[PDB]
């Protein structure tokens, strides 16, 4: 092993991934997974090949991924949701869509099944709505058109009608929250930047895919952008991102997230306080901060963005971001702590189990491969593999409980033109070599060959790393999943 961690190191868990961007994230939970959407952010660049700030000209799909740990993240993969202009080489899927911003995801059981809805901002100008059977699709349009737009009762006023967030109540009634933007255009008074009055709420039909009534304007003291809702012991707490603009009092600092609770989804609101400073102040520099409190396996987290992958990398963010967890606290008294932002992030809540079948794309840190779409037959919805594999990358995953009896073998599917190996070793990129998978040629990239080899001294709970080894250039294989089996 001889490539580097680029920003999420090992035995840290933020950011989550580092091997590609994701902005504007957001959180399902489901079945015992957690699910984070994110806004596609892609390096933009100058006409000689370098990198020039993010301009948002990329963000037309929505990046998915899911852990059951914390630690270890599945990639599923790119939803190509903008279908208008040059978007997603016709593969788009809303087709009046040009972009796909920051999206917000809900689940709702409809005549006895699971049902599945994303919504998303076309640029500032309206929201969409996709549909699914499955958190990771296929997903639908079924409107054809924004749900939500400037003519949408109560809308009119929004200067920004983007950021989404869709949230399902116990009684099972969706509610969509919207908006942001300060008026006033390139001077906004005092006043303007103190009570935008551009934050809406609206309920949504039964069939989330419609709205109901008009909207209500939530009256949040320097709105900006980025709403939020979550539930906690009986009260409903709408979170935002507080602008950047005007003079601010000390309650309401500039860029960190606010908060206001209510008895009711739709208000009254009451400002409570703050609990997310801006991503610069932990990480360096400043820009945008988006986020979303879940809970997940019986503790409460905020998954949030900051520039901490371009910044490893350039030197400077340059506005392009990923996502980070942290937990959230609520006090007694209802109000919550600052979240104390950072790398090391959320500790492993559960082992994985090596003996089922585990993708290549779920893994935990990496130094330094891409993840794609697979040709590999079979695997799961929008299945990918591990690909930009050369003479010493690798991958790792973290707490594979191998048991007391522990493993007798090693199977992987992989694809190669000239072949390569794959050392599978304990706890260190050099750590106890348990296992060499010897990857042939399989006549060629998009040919798949089930590989097993022999393992031994693989027992207990250890982190893995796959250590990618070979002769050739470039790519030496794609690796699709892996299994081990018991002895
Ligand atoms: O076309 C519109 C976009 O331009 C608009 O982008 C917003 C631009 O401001 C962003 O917030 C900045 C974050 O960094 C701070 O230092 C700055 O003071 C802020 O202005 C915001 O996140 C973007 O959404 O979005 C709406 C489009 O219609
Ligand atoms: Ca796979
Ligand atoms: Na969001
Ligand atoms: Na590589």
């Amino acid at each position: 092993a001889t490539s580097t961690t680029i920003a999420k190191h090992i035995g840290n868990s933020n950011p989550l991934i580092d091997h590609h961007l994701g902005a504007d994230p957001v959180a399902l939970t489901y079945n015992g997974r957690v699910y984070i959407y994110m806004s596609s952010d892609d390096y933009e660049y100058n006409s000689n090949g370098t990198i020039k700030d993010n301009s948002f000209a990329n963000l037309n799909r929505v990046f998915v991924i899911s852990s059951a740990d914390m630690v270890n993240w599945t990639d599923h993969g790119a939803i190509p949701v903008a279908g208008a202009n040059g978007a997603n080489g016709g593969r788009g899927i809303a087709k009046w869509a040009g972009a796909s911003w920051a999206p917000s995801i809900a689940v709702k059981k409809i005549n006895g099944k699971d049902k599945f809805f994303l919504y998303f901002a076309n640029s500032g100008g309206g929201i969409g709505v996709l549909t699914a059977d499955s958190p990771i699709g296929p997903w639908t349009d079924p409107i054809g058109k924004p749900l939500v737009t400037p003519s949408t009762p109560g809308m009119s006023g929004v200067v920004w009608l983007f950021d989404p967030a869709v949230f399902v109540d116990d009684d099972g009634t969706g509610y969509l929250y919207a908006g942001g933007g300060v008026p006033g255009v390139s001077n906004p008074t005092q006043g303007q930047w103190a009570n935008p009055k551009t934050a809406r709420v609206i309920k949504l039909g039964p069939d989330m895919t419609s709205v109901v009534g008009s909207a209500s304007t939530i009256d949040a003291p320097f709105m900006f952008e980025d709403s939020g809702l979550h539930k906690y012991n009986g009260t409903y707490y709408y979170s935002y991102c507080i602008n950047f603009g005007g003079t601010h009092p000390a309650d309401k600092p500039p860029g960190e997230i606010g908060y206001m609770t209510s008895s009711s989804p739709m208000g009254p609101f009451t400002y409570r306080g703050h609990f997310l400073k801006n991503p610069g102040a932990f990480f360096g520099g400043g820009g945008n901060n988006h986020h979303a409190v879940f809970n997940f396996k019986n503790e409460w987290y905020v998954v949030y963005h900051a520039q901490t992958v371009s910044s490893a990398l350039f030197g400077a963010g340059k506005g392009y971001r990923s996502p980070h967890i942290n937990k959230l606290v609520h006090n007694a008294d209802g109000s919550i702590q600052e979240v104390a932002a950072n790398y090391a992030g959320v500790t492993q809540i559960s082992n994985l189990n090596p003996y089922n079948r585990v993708e290549a794309e779920t893994f935990a840190w990496n130094g330094r491969i891409l993840t794609e779409k697979s040709t590999a037959p079979g695997g799961p919805v929008n299945n990918q593999h591990v690909t930009s594999i050369q003479n010493g990358d690798w991958i790792a995953v973290g707490n594979a409980d191998f048991g007391a009896g522990g493993a007798r073998s090693f199977k992987a599917n992989v694809a190669s033109t000239l072949g390569g190996k794959i050392e599978v070793r304990l706890d260190s990129a050099d750590g106890k070599l348990v296992g060499t998978l010897n990857v042939p040629s399989t006549g060629g990239a998009q040919t798949w060959r089930e590989i097993e080899t022999a393992v031994s001294g693989a027992t207990g709970v250890h982190k893995v790393f796959f250590v990618f080894t070979g002769t050739g250039t470039g790519n030496l294989f794609n690796f699709d999943y892996w299994q081990f089996t018991q002895r």
